[PDB]
């Protein structure tokens, strides 16, 4: 198996500020998600908790993985104040992984990042 959600976990705890509370959900077949799809899903979940930062208050980091009709990764920060925040080169690294997927790829402004990815048939 891709050992997915052990590596979704091991993302979070790696790269998380310990300033952030962190909150992480799985939804779904994750065990019918291909090597290259599970690659992806683990770098894409790698680089947004990687650029999540320190606000003024205290912020929450959710990390939402659901296997549905397609692959699709949610990663929600409520903290405000930094629109700076995630426009950095990992935006580049996560829109190249979507079109290399054949996916998607949302930034959305607390922030969501979104990013999808079809299930081979
Ligand atoms: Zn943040
Ligand atoms: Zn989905």
């Amino acid at each position: 198996g891709t050992r997915l959600r052990q590596r979704i976990d091991a993302a979070v705890a790696q790269f998380a500020d310990s300033g952030l509370r962190t909150s992480v959900q799985f939804v779904g077949p994750l065990s019918v998600v291909d090597s290259a799809l599970a690659d992806q899903a683990e770098a894409v979940v790698r680089e947004a908790v990687s650029n999540a930062v320190r606000h003024a208050k205290a912020s929450t980091l959710t990390v939402r993985v659901k296997v549905d009709d397609d692959l699709c990764i949610e990663v929600t920060d409520n903290g405000r104040g930094l629109p700076d925040e995630f426009t950095g080169s990992g935006l580049t690294n996560l829109r190249q992984r979507a079109e290399q997927a054949g996916g998607e790829f949302t930034l959305a402004s607390g922030t969501v990042l979104r990013w999808s990815a079809p299930l081979s048939q």
